[PDB]
DNA sequence: TAACCGCGTTC
DNA sequence: TCTAGAACGCGGTTA
């Protein structure tokens, strides 16, 4: 009967919708039609789509489903409109020879809720045959409503359940509708996404809406402009401890409306009343701020609400809003008998984010973590204001807000405004065009864009092909409890991924020689490969002819004299170049090349339509046999266990009695302890070599949703490259045009970065939990292929150069300087051609090594012809030369440090740093700033042993901080750069059982600053690390750096219990600190980035204070 | 020593 | 309910 809350919520959402400007607009009446060729004659409105929500109306006895569409229209006026579609899924069959039964079966079984019944045909991939024309026969059921559509599904779940268990005992010496179904389809596709599929709607583009629905007006170019507001808050707060929406009080609200500021305030709170001011960080972000100081919070919050209600805001934004602001305000409505929905329509959703019907909820922390590829130490809007809009904004420490309401209340007010200021334009700049624009194509509404898992998106897209294909669509994979192997118990199974090696470590520099050993083998084969890979170069590589070029034999004849020189005098000491190269769109492009997708993947009982592919599987088991599982079971079953709190009137159930899932989780806590008894080993790791069969001809939905996509990314990622191009020649002195060109890139590679996500997600998508498109196969298969790809690559460098470090897709090398580089082909065009040899002399052995010459296409559908090509997309880019490079070393021999390194370009400036405790989030700020300060410092020096000295002064100065015991520190620099941020992604209670630094401050923080400050997940546990007890573990001696700023009996009080020291009076932060820790720590990093690395360059120790480990000081003596 | 865990990276 | 993947570094505990 729950039809009753959701046809009440109808009626308040077209109440609030209506007072917001959202009213229901009927098209007039129409008998003919143009068919969208004439849409200028059809009565209707024409609007941009802006929202849609799943809804339930009436006859105007069960509500019908339906879905509202909000639209702006072009006279500055908004409507909604309503589109009503029966639900539906489908029911199989295990013998099409009677589905009529099933349809007798069901119309008097399901008849409380079914509204109609048809037979349908769509096309199974499952299915034998299904290339000729064969297709699965199906019976839609139709509904009135969702409800009811569900009271089938609840129906259904017995007969279903039944017959997948065997058939009961009746005359046993004899030797059926209902075992008839075979399986319910397409049944849990959302409403509203169904209906966007089914009739074609999206987000973002221009309708008419007339009688006879939406029509497309293909002619409107740009969006609307909907009025867009984004807004933060600030609350009063007791020191060093959270804001409480119960006692803490909203102290001022500030927002933007369209580019206009303005500032509530709590008089209460704030001392005086605050004058319009002007914050405006940048000349391309106006800040011009009116404020309204009112006498109480109720006052404030009821004139945001009016605010809120006059300017009628189809976007709000926030910056977390959905669980600090949204819920502060709702909770400070509640105590002032205010409600938000009545006022504004916001209420919260069955995920606890605040959400309305006219109006999206464009929190954009959620595009920071998932489009914007940002580190998260660089996800805080802070750092975010930095990345994207260029600009250092307001930061005022937390603990200094409440008491800087009275004493300086103007400063408190300018913070305030500098976030909303920063959270106004971040939206317009980055998030507004993005998700609107990808609404156009995706069928979800603004708010769902921008929160769901790029794997969803992924799925979203290809369940659009699949409808307009008529491909069925499968149901969600399910993986089972307990697989096994070999008869054990398996606990992991995986696919062996991408490659990764390091390969050589120190500093690389382009002024600084290097010592090459050049393979003539090599420059014999390349010298053979020559004249066929420049004309791969030109007439693949540029989509151009041979013929046209005017220069081939000048640069051939250039290229062929380097390469002999080369092969005369193999080893060299010349001057670098380091260089990378890395493939555009690894996995995709392996995808598209193989044609690789799920439904490809087939095994001996189906199905040259079929190319063999490789893999590496890798499972994780136990080495219990099947012997000792069964024992431990049986044991189990012997065995009592607790009941879940439903009455308590039964306190006790059997191990049969428990669920299959909670059955194995004991079955596999006792397995793990047998394991460890009888064999001394929990886990044991497998590889094993699978050879798959990928179908070249089956129907290509997946793979060509992919190719889509990937060339919707590469239009941003080749904007990208233009503009950076147009910069290199942008007069240093054009500061207005330079400007601008910066800022088209900054768009371009966050444009391309977040296709990236969903691009990349479309090979993560095949291992999902969930996936409608399952295959570990096609995933094992993309990697292994791609480290064949690199390794094939690697192994040429090796022979023409230096490879330094290799990841997956991208080799980091060295090459004499005398190396083939850059050429310009020349056409009758006047055009010029871009060519580096280093890139197309892999690409050429790319493409002669790994083409797919059995790719198979349907040329003519009406009798099935196949006509099958060679097809390779997958292409070496280049970037470089830079002027320097720095990968440190292990302090363990013979080891090496992957995915960490910095590189510089030849203007000085920082190119890349990957790994390193400076950008990842926490780690010990001395660390952090000693790196930060270092890296630079690497291109000072005139020789090798100059740069390693002119570093080791820098080292040095650290040193004689710490060896100093902190005393060249003033106390404010001392805090930071001992402290560690640590942050717990669960909260406290959930990570029992286990010892860790974070868990240590976290329990210590709980007992001073009470229960209430572990509550919450993501807590962040900043701690130093204290000398005494002495010898003890380093978990057990981390104090919370929040002591130090509490009261002196609290602070002697905690201090002497977790030092177990009672004598303890002083309590000179100090005298706390364990330096040698500390030394110990950073001395660790100097062996890392400097030392060790020198050593491995020939270079006696640069900072003789940090000792060089034992082997490396042996191998030193020879 | 080697296995193993939580966090946050590079792909 | 909703939910892209594996390989790796590092401080820290534990067999
Ligand atoms: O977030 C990510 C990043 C990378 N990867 C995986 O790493 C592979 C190579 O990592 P890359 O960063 O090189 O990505 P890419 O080749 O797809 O893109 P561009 O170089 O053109 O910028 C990708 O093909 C993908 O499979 C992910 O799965 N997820
Ligand atoms: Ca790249
Ligand atoms: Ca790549």
């Amino acid at each position: 009967a729950l039809s009753a809350q959701q046809l009440l919520n109808a009626s308040k959402i077209d109440d609030i919708d209506s007072m917001m400007g959202f009213e229901r607009y009927v098209p007039p009446q129409y008998n003919g039609r143009f068919d969208a060729k004439d849409i200028d004659q059809i009565p209707g409105r024409v609007g941009w789509l802006t929202n849609m929500h799943a809804t339930l109306v009436s006859q105007e006895n069960q509500g019908i489903s339906g879905v509202d569409f909000y639209f702006l229209d072009e006279e500055g006026g908004s409507f909604k409109s309503t589109v009503v579609y029966d639900p539906y899924f489908f029911i199989a069959c295990n013998d099409e020879s009677r589905v009529n039964d099933v349809e007798e079966l069901v119309k008097k079984y399901l008849e409380s809720c079914l509204k109609s019944l048809q037979i349908i045909r769509k096309e199974d991939l499952t299915m034998d045959n299904h290339l000729l024309g064969l297709q699965k026969t199906l019976i839609k059921l139709s509904f009135v409503n969702s409800n009811q559509l569900f009271e089938a599904r609840k129906l259904l779940r017995p007969i279903l359940q039944d017959n997948a268990n065997n058939n009961v005992q009746r005359n046993i010496y004899n030797v059926d509708a209902k075992h008839l179904i075979e399986d319910i389809r397409e049944y849990d596709v959302p409403y509203h996404v169904r209906v966007s599929i089914d009739k074609d709607i999206r987000v973002g583009k221009w309708y008419k809406v007339t009688q006879q629905g939406f029509i497309e007006d293909t002619r409107k170019i740009a969006f609307a402009d909907p009025v867009v507001m984004a807004f933060a808050i600030a609350t009063t707060k007791p020191p060093l401890k959270f804001p409480d929406s119960a006692v803490d009080q909203i102290m001022m609200i500030s927002y933007m409306i369209d580019g206009e500021g303005f500032l509530i305030t709590n008089r209460e709170i704030i001392s005086e009343d605050i004058e319009d001011f002007e914050y405006t960080p940048k000349p391309e972000y106006p800040g011009f701020f009116t404020i309204f100081n009112e006498n109480d919070e109720v006052a404030l919050l009821q004139r945001f609400f009016e605010h809120i209600r006059d300017v009628r805001p189809t976007v709000i934004s926030t910056f977390n809003g959905d669980f600090f602001d949204w819920p502060f305000i709702h909770n400070r409505s509640k105590i002032h008998g205010l409600d938000m929905f009545d006022e504004i329509g916001f209420a919260p959703d069955a995920e606890g984010e605040y959400k309305s019907s006219y109006c999206s909820h464009m929190d954009c922390f959620r595009w920071v973590k998932r489009d914007s590829y940002l580190p998260q130490g660089s996800q805080g809007l802070k750092a975010v204001t930095q990345s994207k809009l260029g600009y250092n904004p307001i930061e005022l420490d937390p603990e200094l807000m409440t008491p800087y309401a009275f004493e300086k209340p103007q400063h408190l007010s300018e913070y305030s405004v500098s976030d909303a200021v920063a959270t106004y334009y971040l939206y317009m700049k980055y998030v507004h065009p993005f998700i609107f624009s990808l609404c156009t194509i995706i069928p979800l509404n603004p708010d769902e864009t921008l929160r769901k898992g790029t794997g969803t998106l992924c799925e979203m897209l290809l369940m659009v092909q699949a409808y307009q294909h008529n491909i069925l669509l499968p149901n969600k994979h399910t993986d089972p409890i307990e697989r096994f192997y070999d008869g054990h118990l398996l606990e992991s199974e995986t696919y062996v991924g991408g490659h990764v090696e390091s390969l050589e470590a120190g500093v690389f520099r382009s002024d600084l020689k290097n010592e090459f050993k050049i393979d003539p083998s090599a420059i014999d084969e390349l010298l053979q490969e020559l004249p066929e890979a420049l004309k791969f170069s030109v007439e693949v590589e540029n989509k151009s002819s041979v013929d046209k070029v005017t220069n081939f034999e000048e640069i051939k004849n250039q290229i062929t004299q380097k390469l002999l020189e080369l092969k005369e005098n193999n080893i060299r000491n010349e001057l670098p170049l380091i260089y990378h190269v890395d493939v555009a769109s690894m996995y995709p492009n392996i995808m598209t090349t193989n044609r690789l997708q799920p439904d490809s993947i087939k095994a001996e009982r189906d199905c040259t339509c079929a190319r063999k592919l490789k893999w590496a599987w890798r499972g994780e088991f136990f080495p219990s046999k099947m012997d000792e599982y069964n024992m431990i079971k049986r044991a189990l079953q012997n065995e009592t266990f607790p009941n879940k709190n439903k009455f308590s009137k039964k306190k006790v159930l059997t191990f049969d009695e428990l669920s299959y899932a909670d059955q194995v989780i004991h079955i596999k806590k006792r397995l793990t302890e047998y394991s460890r008894k009888v064999y001394h080993r929990v886990k044991v790791s497998e590889i094993v070599e699978r050879e798959a069969i990928v179908c070249q001809r089956e129907n290509p939905f997946y793979v060509d949703t992919v190719k889509s996509f990937r060339d919707r990314r590469y239009e941003f990622k080749g904007l990208a490259k233009t503009w950076k191009g147009n910069l290199s020649k942008i007069d240093p002195s054009d500061k207005h045009a330079r400007d601008e060109a910066k800022k088209m890139i900054v768009l371009y590679d966050s444009l391309q970065l977040a296709h990236k996500v969903i691009l990349v997600s479309f090979y993560g998508y095949v291992m999902r939990k969930g996936s409608r498109w399952y295959s570990m196969e096609m995933a094992g298969i993309t990697c292994l292929t791609g480290a064949t790809i690199i390794q094939m690559a690697r192994a040429l460098v090796e022979r023409v150069g230096r490879p330094l470090e290799l990841d997956t897709d991208g080799i980091w090398c060295i090459l004499p300087k005398s190396f083939p580089e850059t050429y310009f082909f020349t056409l009758e065009n006047g055009k010029k051609l871009y060519l580096s040899y280093p890139c197309s002399m892999l690409n050429y052995r790319v493409h002669q090594k790994f083409t797919n010459h059995q790719y198979q296409e349907l040329k003519d559908p009406l009798n099935y012809i196949y006509e099958t090509h060679s097809e390779n997309t997958i292409f070496f880019e280049v970037d470089g030369p830079y002027k320097a490079m720095i990968l440190p070393s292990s302090k363990e021999e013979g080891k090496g440090i992957k995915k960490r390194y910095a590189v510089f370009n030849e203007d000085g400036s920082l190119a890349e740093l990957k790994g390193f405790e400076l950008k990842r989030r926490g780690e010990l700020q001395l660390i952090k700033n000693f790196q930060s300060d270092i890296f630079k410092v690497f291109l000072e020096g005139d020789t090798l042993e100059g740069c390693y000295s002119a570093v080791a002064s820098v080292c040095n100065r650290w040193l004689d901080v710490l060896d100093s015991h902190g005393l060249m520190l003033e106390d404010e620099d001392l805090v930071s750069l001992i402290c560690e941020n640590r942050s717990m992604s669960k909260t406290l209670k959930e990570y029992e059982g286990q010892k860790s630094t974070s868990i240590t401050t976290a329990r210590r923080l709980g007992d001073f600053l009470g229960e209430d400050m572990v509550k919450d997940k993501g807590l962040q546990c900043k701690y130093i690390i204290s000398s005494k007890p002495f010898n003890a573990p380093v978990t057990e001696r981390a104090i919370p750096v929040a002591i130090f700023s509490a009261d002196i009996p609290i602070k002697r009080s905690f201090l002497r219990r977790w030092t177990l020291d009672p004598s303890l009076e002083d309590l000179d932060i100090r005298t706390i600190i364990d330096w040698g820790y500390y030394r110990e720590r950073l001395g660790s990093a100097i062996q890392k980035i400097i030392t060790i690395p020198a050593a491995l360059q020939g270079v006696s120790n640069p900072v003789p204070r940090v000792e060089h480990p034992d082997w490396l000081k042996r191998k030193i003596a020879t």
